[PDB]
């Protein structure tokens, strides 16, 4: 709304800040950078911090969070920290060890939110993306409902305050929602969402089920090759976003973030730049008109930056369905 500490009530009674700090950085960015950036994010007013085992940064992100708690800047209760279960630990018996491993790296006792990162399961082991000779990904067959049950036990244990999913399509959400003996609905579905891929149908569906849609790559993504097609249009270079930025005396990034806030979406924003980190929290300072929101709706162009198509094949690959 108008305060950078604004939150939304999740379906389990916990509260999530509507603006989150994204912590992923491309492989070529030195791992030391995550520490300072996360500290700066907290100093700027970010409270919701998003990471995952896959991002290989939890040790640094954890260090930053704990440093800010230690110096009195924030209390643990005011930080909303998200981790995610990777595809190599979908087997029910491997779920808790994965969360405990993340917690050990963070040196924290609980996460505020734990997500199933991506619905396609891969063979268990140290390698996050296991491959045979020939370079073919080794997939594993796991019942996602069984995975969910094990995630539910993590909430029972108090290791995760809230639980949810990421990169799930409508069918996959329904599979969890319709599961016999379901204990906890997912609080959220974290998916790619920006003016070029606005997710209207999935957003409406999540809302109908009391599931929050959390937008990742909301500024058009890190554009890291080969995960993102280098020939895809650059979101922040959009002429309409630029024109709206000029009208409001803001920036294209701020317009893209504000768009999500006004349509009921919780939005992430990654930056490792001091000026841009401070800039992003200014999203709460202005409002887009209904006419401008409509103009941004028009930017929709079916550009999905993160296809994760290396995981295409198994029926659980989520992006084949309409939504
Ligand atoms: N669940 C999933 O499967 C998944 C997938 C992708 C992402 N995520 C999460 O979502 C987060 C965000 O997505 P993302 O990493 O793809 O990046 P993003 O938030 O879409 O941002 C992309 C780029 O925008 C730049 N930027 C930030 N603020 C700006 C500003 N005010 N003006 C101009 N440029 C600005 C950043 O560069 P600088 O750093 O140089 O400022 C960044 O590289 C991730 O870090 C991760 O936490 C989750
Ligand atoms: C957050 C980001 O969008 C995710 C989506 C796809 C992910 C990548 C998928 C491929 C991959 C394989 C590895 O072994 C290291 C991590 C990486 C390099 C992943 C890092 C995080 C990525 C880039």
């Amino acid at each position: 709304q108008d305060s950078k500490y604004q939150c939304v009530k999740l379906n389990d009674g916990h509260f999530m800040p509507v603006l989150g700090f994204g912590t992923y950085a491309p492989a070529e960015v030195p791992k030391s950078k995550a520490l300072e950036a996360t500290k700066l994010a907290i100093e700027a007013g970010f409270r919701h911090i998003d990471s995952a085992h896959l991002y290989n940064n939890e040790e640094q992100v954890g260090l930053a969070i704990r440093s800010k708690i230690a110096d009195g800047s924030v209390k643990r209760e005011d930080i909303f920290y998200t981790s995610k279960l990777w595809c190599n630990s979908h087997r029910p018996e491997l779920v808790r060890p994965a969360l405990e491993r993340s917690l050990k790296n963070l040196q924290l006792d609980y996460v505020d939110l734990y997500l199933i990162h991506f619905p396609v399961s891969v063979k268990p082991g140290e390698e996050v993306i296991p491959k045979d000779e020939n370079g073919k990904i080794l997939f594993d067959t796991v019942d996602l409902c069984a995975t969910w049950e094990a995630v539910e036990k993590c909430k029972d244990a108090g290791l995760a305050k809230s639980i949810g999913v990421s990169n799930f399509n409508r069918r996959q959400l329904e599979m969890i929602l319709n599961k016999p003996g379901l204990k906890y609905k997912p609080v959220c579905n974290q998916v790619e969402c920006h003016p070029y891929f606005n997710q209207r149908k999935l957003l409406d569906f999540c809302k109908s089920k009391d599931i929050v849609l959390v937008a990742y790559s909301a500024l058009g993504s890190h554009r890291e090759e080969p995960w993102v097609d280098p020939n895809s249009p650059v979101l922040l270079e959009d002429p309409v976003l630029c024109a709206l930025a000029k009208k409001h005396k803001r920036t294209p990034a701020l317009i893209a973030l504000r768009y999500q806030l006004q349509r009921g979406v919780v939005v992430l924003a990654k930056s490792y730049n001091e000026q841009r980190i401070r800039q992003n929290v200014q999203v709460f300072e202005f409002q887009l008109t209904s006419e401008e929101m409509k103009a941004i709706d028009g930017l929709n162009r079916n550009v999905r930056y993160l296809t994760l198509d290396i995981f295409a094949g198994p029926p659980n690959y989520p992006f084949s369905d309409e939504y």
